[PDB]
């Protein structure tokens, strides 16, 4: 149905969700001049100690890799968050181009490419009744430029030539998503919305100020990937970013000084 395309794409998307034009759309950009500093804010919590990772797949638009999120094994606390939310899963956003491919912006710079950490508030049981609700996720996102190799990324590009196609999956045992941070905790929040159909404006947005390198090889293990499914015409995976929308009525609250 919808894609990245120019006929299933960003501007085709309110038709069949009418919420795409809704009031805490994701993404957006960053103004670091009137992203205050909160400090009411507490310290974020990052604990992926016991993750343990599922599969890696390709779902025609990015790839996910899923996570045991049966018992609180890798969650995330503290922040603008109230209670505990369970990693599901991860997948990034990339570009053609290193000059783009990041959903959020900061004072309109955009990166090669973002990562996203899913997760739900235990508050609703699982996934599903958790992503109907405004405090029901919490995204966690990361910034991707292009410089050094990032040592803890080589596992999942290793195995992309397994998943080239839409509907492809893969075992994909012990790998470990603390190993996609940076060094610091700092970040943004705001409340935001799924950057992908159905859209649901139920998440609340972390995105770290600094970002993580990778390099030019990994990113473009990335490109490689496809939209489509074997044996249909060949659509190269890249541009899977949504452009940055209004921030409307909200304020995006900063951690740090
Ligand atoms: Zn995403």
């Amino acid at each position: 149905h919808w894609g990245y395309g120019k006929h299933n794409g960003p501007e085709h998307w309110h038709k069949d969700f009418p919420i795409a034009k809704g009031e805490r759309q994701s993404p957006v950009d960053i103004d670091t001049h009137t992203a205050k500093y909160d400090p009411s804010l507490k310290p974020l919590s990052v604990s992926y100690d016991q993750a343990t990772s599922l599969r890696i797949l390709n779902n025609g638009h990015a790839f996910n890799v899923e996570f045991d999120d049966s018992q609180d094994k890798a969650v995330l606390k503290g922040g603008p968050l109230d209670g505990t939310y369970r990693l599901i899963q991860f997948h990034f956003h990339w570009g053609s181009l290193d000059g783009q491919g990041s959903e959020h912006t900061v004072d309109k710079k955009k990166y090669a490419a973002e990562l996203h950490l899913v997760h739900w508030n235990t508050k609703y049981g699982d996934f599903g009744k958790a992503v109907q609700q405004p405090d029901g996720l919490a995204v966690l996102g990361i910034f991707l430029k292009v410089g050094s190799a990032k040592p803890g990324l080589q596992k999942v590009v290793d195995v992309l030539d397994s998943i080239k196609t839409k509907g492809k999956s893969a075992d994909f045992t012990n790998f470990d998503p603390r190993g996609l941070l940076p060094e610091s905790l700092d970040y943004w929040t705001y409340p935001g919305s799924l950057p992908t159909p159905p859209l649901l404006e139920s998440v609340t947005w972390i995105v770290l100020k600094e970002p993580i390198s990778v390099s030019s090889e990994q990113v473009l293990k990335f490109r490689k990937l496809n939209f489509n499914g074997e044996g249909e015409p060949e659509e190269l995976m890249v541009d899977n970013w949504r452009p940055a929308q209004p921030l409307k009525n909200r304020q995006i609250k900063a951690s740090f000084k």
